[PDB]
């Protein structure tokens, strides 16, 4: 494993974060590549990407997806000024993260329809501190864990419904956990 952290790895930002409770061990490897294998983990996110990221990106990724409990893998960043923490959910574990949100629609993209969904954080951790926030969901109903997101379809049909972004800020595919096992190996472009 890596240390939790952010930085530089073969010329893409990463961002690797847990929350001290132990079970999950993070990789960086050659290009996009990354790793994650956990084992009754705390929560944790872990990934590679850009660090601004942009509105037009077309988001490329391969590989394997294993879990075994609550995790996501997704097109995961964030906006500052409105702060916004935002998912565009490719696979997932045991929980869908969009039960028992209000739905705001619904965009087709990259061979799938995706429903939209927003939900609220208060006063949780965030890139600026503790702060009360939105979510925003894109949630593909056709799940895998190879292929190409087309970030500015989402981001369009988002603004569409409402749901403003502001400046970007990082940008990855991620691996996201909540108290569960899992492997995963992962290749961005």
């Amino acid at each position: 494993t890596i240390q939790p952290g952010t930085g530089y790895n073969n010329g893409y930002f990463y961002s690797y974060w847990n929350d001290g409770h132990g079970g999950v061990t993070y990789t960086n490897g050659p290009g996009g590549q990354f790793s994650v294998n956990w084992s009754n983990s705390g929560e944790f996110v872990g990934g590679k990407g850009w660090q601004p990221g942009t509105k037009n990106k077309v988001i490329n990724f391969s590989g394997s997806y294993n879990p075994n409990g609550n995790s996501y893998l997704s097109v995961y960043g964030w906006s500052r000024n409105p702060l916004i923490e935002y998912y565009i959910v490719e696979n997932f574990g045991t929980y869908n993260p969009s039960t028992g949100a209000t739905k705001l629609g619904e965009v087709t993209s990259d061979g799938s329809v995706y429903d939209i969904y927003r939900t609220q954080r208060v006063n949780q951790p965030s890139i600026i501190g503790t702060a009360t926030f939105y979510q925003y969901w894109s949630v593909r109903r056709n799940h895998r864990s190879s292929g190409s997101v087309n970030t500015a379809n989402h981001f369009n049909a988002w603004a569409q419904q409402g749901l403003t972004l502001g400046t970007m800020d990082y940008q990855i595919v991620a691996v996201q956990g909540y108290f569960s096992s899992g492997s995963a190996s992962i290749t961005v472009s």
